[PDB]
């Protein structure tokens, strides 16, 4: 289909002969420089390559507010997610309209030149409520208030080069390249499948059914840009996709990585996704249950209805110009060994089965066996390998402030004790001295599977530098993960308490 | 047999009623304090429990030189290894005879009170040559010149408590306790087996043969104090021993950990070992091939003859008062599936087999399969787990000084590249800033299995803070582990070079 | 078809006899391989018959046997080609063979050794191992020698309790025979059943014939004792360790 807006805005192609000139202006000591934030790098790449056609820069206030209140650009073009360049007051104050800024990656690689159209201070509450539905726990809203700059800079781009990536060089196909890919193959019907999770059996069936319904080839188009916090890293997912792609009949599917930065914005994002895939050459786009939805909030309520995206996408149907293949909860059928849309069964006459991602983590974290029917073995293997069960996980024991015994001796006692268990885990008494350069390493070790014995707490002003993950507090306090009887409880007693606690939580298995 | 010298010098027992008093003197602000070095902690423990009977303190010059030149204490008592309290000039100068010093552990636990007899400055070259045979590579000699103090303090001890241990509380039996153990069992004939390595099939057969020959029970008496540099840690070995002990017939063997600090002194040490085992209640002591020998030097020559220890022990036979069970190279017999002393076979008529420890490390480092006949499976499992094959080992790539490319970008490239391989390894760009508190952590990560990308070298004055292990230098220099074509070689080129190098050395397997 | 013949292990003569018998039974051909009906070698290592005497004898009566004989030379294994073949149509060193004599076959059967996939079918080896178990599943007897000076009652109990702690499915029993042949004749039955017997006293030499020597060991100071004692009054724990290690050495116990 025609790219959204009618013209693929591949600015790398457009500005090619200006490459050298733009590069010189980018490195000239007089120009103002902004180092792109991670999410911005994702966005900037989708704007420069045509993925966000018709966009050609970051939204000015006029287009931005139109998108917030109208799900459309100022000119009426259907567009649901605001793409802006968020900066801080300091930087915002050094720019005026007509100014030209150099956009860098890693304060070293010049990406593009942005020509300023305006500098405004968005009402984050409105954006949060009109675009992401208001819940403070919604991922997009948390980013907007805790990570995003309080100033937006609308303006047009002139491309120097897409953001730098040293991984999967062959796979991050640009809209132009994908289209060429489909052509060399004479693929004129392609149904794209969005995703941010590893694909399991349900999804393989889901995508093949779509392939069959639409009479089209399959495009696994996963996000490797930025997804829901706590998601499986894209490296692991890529390995999973590459593995599962082999279970498709020869020549039916194509894999391409999309450096998109999701907002986990349910229905609106679904619309945005469809526009994006259309630019990339797809003729069909799947929209299953709770598409781009972040599940439930701490209170158990849904951020979006499991089918809000489908309804919204349906309502813009006549102007999306890319056919949407909707799917209802695809689930497992024990008694018949096969999956099927829940909309075409049940009646109690048929018994289903469904292993939610929740419980999926649970078995991964507990070395539990994951059903042959649920996911392919090679896939589960890759997953366990990246997310090991507790007996292979790292952790830390922090000797609480209330601790009266010799921290030096209690430390050694724990070390020598853990050491006798064996099991390949590396242990260390780790003294941080409140130096963030040391604190920031704590999660590295835990990530590496090591067990750390930390003799002292770190000041509360530093608590943010340390990832709470697998970090237990040994103390008399009620807020201690491992509660002691008294601050001066004898070492061997404290030791047994720590060991049995770790054993209870699966870190040790005898 | 009677402890060496006739009287078990169990000073803990002896000084019991002085415990409180000694403890008070030890913590009095007026007394001079020396914090025991690791090896000293091992020695002090064998002196206070009777293990070094007839010793009751650290050798004064008179006894010390008699041991060096006569293999005997000043009074004639057979004794081959000098046990001295080595200190630095600074401390040496603060003491005179009659002075009482408090000996602490971890500058916190008071171990004993040493009454000074003399303070001398040993000629380390004579000790090195007469006691350890002079080769600068010999482990004991290296310790003597690079770790030992240049001053010795002779003097008698008064025990407060044996050095503190939090691991294997039940297993570190003292001479008094072992003897009771043997008695409760009515064991009056016990052959002890010394060792610093994991026990394999040969050893199990070797010890049972000795049990059969001597008509005695088996005592596995492994060293967990200090051994040959690069040995398997004692925790792993203890797990190996506890596992292999089950392969003995019910009630034929007993396990006990010996906190001895070996000197790897071949024949002399064997004499010393036999004296120590006699104090511990043994009636027989095994002395196999190259007992307590450190193998060969860099030039390939032997530190000791494979049977020097046997000859030396044989010559003191009538005064050791503990029977020695000598063994020649025990080897494997394929065609008959059984082991046997090489002295009772060969003639070419029989074909043998022998997997040296060398080649044993090799398979352990290469994930190679280790023969069913060589060692029990449960044992190899424990070993592989403590010494994983390369694909599970950590490492560091240090961006050489000669590097002209962007270190920041080359670092990222390697990170992203390694990230796509997967396999459970944790990666990190690690900036040390020449701070030893960071440098000293490099080997911790490697130990934890992580891969580190280090953008800059550390100043030569710090090089000693970092363990050379699995640390590779990427540079144009000839001394670079991974040699670059030019200092400005393009990143993808450098990356492929680093990846293929690591693949070639087994860190990556596809 | 099962033939209730009583062989004489008479090499060549028997082969002639066998061929006559097979002819009566309806056969038109009879095979005569290497050392047919031969009992191998005597204690001095010499052959009772030449490996092909039977073939020669059968060949000489060929015209009156009236049953055709199919002769075969040593059929052996060919590693490199995975196949068997008559030795008469190979060798020349150009080809390497392989041959697991019955001797060595018993050896592995008695030592739980693995018997080559090429040598015999698995289902067959299974049936054999099951009828002729390896040592760790075999029975045996320890006979307390005459020279024994220690309490036979206490030494018996000690060995019983000791063996009992090893476990492994073997049944144990202190077995008093009282020189009664009705009891002696049962000794091999238990051994056959896999049990371990502790026998406090020897049986009079006139009865020795009633007992099968198989897996029966003599614990004594004598030189003819299978398990030799230092002195007739060696302390029990010492004697016990000696008996345990001896049995361990001969595979009856595996830890
Ligand atoms: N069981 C299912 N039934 C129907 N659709 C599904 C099912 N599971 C996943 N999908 C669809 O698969 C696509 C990607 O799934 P996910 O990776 O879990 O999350 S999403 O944030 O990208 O939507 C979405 O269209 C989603 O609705
Ligand atoms: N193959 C062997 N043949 C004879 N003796 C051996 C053999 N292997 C090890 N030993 C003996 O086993 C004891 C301990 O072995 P090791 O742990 O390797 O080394 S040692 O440093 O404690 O001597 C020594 O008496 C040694 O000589
Ligand atoms: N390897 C062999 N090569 C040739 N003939 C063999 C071989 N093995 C067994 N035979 C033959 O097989 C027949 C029966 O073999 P056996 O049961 O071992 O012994 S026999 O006592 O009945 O002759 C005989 O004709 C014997 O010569
Ligand atoms: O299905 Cl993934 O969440 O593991
Ligand atoms: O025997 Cl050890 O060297 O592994
Ligand atoms: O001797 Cl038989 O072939 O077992
Ligand atoms: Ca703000
Ligand atoms: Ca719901
Ligand atoms: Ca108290
Ligand atoms: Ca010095
Ligand atoms: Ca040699
Ligand atoms: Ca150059
Ligand atoms: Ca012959
Ligand atoms: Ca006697
Ligand atoms: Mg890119
Ligand atoms: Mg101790
Ligand atoms: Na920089
Ligand atoms: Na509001
Ligand atoms: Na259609
Ligand atoms: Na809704
Ligand atoms: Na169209
Ligand atoms: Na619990
Ligand atoms: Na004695
Ligand atoms: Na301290
Ligand atoms: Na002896
Ligand atoms: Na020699
Ligand atoms: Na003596
Ligand atoms: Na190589
Ligand atoms: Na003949
Ligand atoms: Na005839
Ligand atoms: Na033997």
């Amino acid at each position: 289909p025609a790219p959204h807006g009618g013209i693929l805005q591949d600015l790398i192609a457009r500005d090619a002969l200006k490459k050298n000139e733009l590069l010189s202006e980018a490195q000239s000591s007089d120009i103002l420089v902004w180092n792109l934030t991670p999410r911005q790098l994702c966005d900037i790449e989708l704007i420069l390559n045509g993925g966000f056609s018709p966009l050609t820069g970051f939204l000015n206030e006029n287009d931005y507010s139109s998108v917030v209140t109208d799900s459309r650009l100022a000119d009426g073009t259907l567009w649901t997610i605001p793409i802006t360049l968020d900066v801080d007051e300091a930087f915002a104050n050094q720019i005026k309209p007509d100014t030209r800024i150099a956009l860098f990656q890693d304060d070293e690689i010049p990406i593009a030149i942005l020509t300023v159209q305006d500098v405004y201070k968005p009402n984050k509450t409105i954006e949060a409520e009109k675009v992401f539905r208001g819940d403070p726990e919604h991922p997009a809203i948390s980013y907007l208030f805790n990570v995003a700059g309080d100033y937006y800079v609308g303006g047009s781009l002139e491309a120097i080069q897409l953001p730098q990536h040293y991984d999967y060089p062959g796979l991050r196909k640009t809209p132009a390249q994908l289209r060429l890919e489909f052509q060399s193959r004479q693929w004129d019907r392609v149904v794209a499948f969005q995703t941010r999770n590893p694909m399991h059996r349900a999804h393989r069936e889901l995508t093949v059914r779509a392939a069959r319904e639409a009479n089209a080839k399959v495009l696994i188009h996963p996000v490797v840009g930025l997804t829901k916090p706590g998601d499986i890293d894209h490296h692991t997912r890529v390995r999973v996709y590459q593995e599962i792609i082999k279970r498709y009949p020869n020549g039916i599917a194509f894999l391409s990585l999309l450096p998109l930065a999701m907002r986990m914005s349910g229905d609106r994002e679904a619309v945005w996704h469809a526009i994006i895939r259309k630019n990339y050459g797809a003729s069909h786009f799947i929209v299953g249950r709770d598409h781009a939805g972040p599940g439930k909030n701490s209170k158990g309520v849904d951020f979006y209805g499991p089918y809000d995206a489908q309804e919204l996408v349906e309502s813009y149907k006549h102007e999306l110009d890319i056919e949407v293949v909707p799917f209802r909860m695809v689930t497992y059928l024990p008694d018949e060994d096969r999956y099927a849309p829940i909309d075409q069964i049940d009646t109690t006459k048929t018994r289903t089965l469904n292993i939610s991602g929740t419980e999926l983590r649970r078995r991964l974290r507990v070395g539990g066996e994951i059903p042959e029917w649920f996911s392919y073995p090679e896939v589960v293997k890759i997953l366990r390998e990246s997310n090991p069960p507790r007996p292979k996980q790292g952790f830390s024991i922090v000797l609480g402030n209330s601790l009266t015994v010799s921290r030096e001796q209690l430390s050694i006692a724990l070390l020598s004790t853990f050491l006798q268990f064996g099991g390949g885990r590396y242990y260390k008494i780790f003294e941080h001295n409140n130096k963030t350069e040391l604190l920031s390493l704590i999660q590295d070790f835990i990530g590496s599977g090591s067990g750390l014995i930390i003799p002292n707490q770190w000041e509360d002003d530093k608590d943010s530098v340390v990832g709470k993950q697998n970090v237990y507090l040994l103390d008399t306090s009620s807020s201690a993960d491992i509660q002691l009887e008294s601050a001066d409880e004898p070492i061997s007693h404290i030791v047994q308490k720590v060991v049995l606690f770790l054993e209870d939580n699966g870190f040790f298995v005898f």
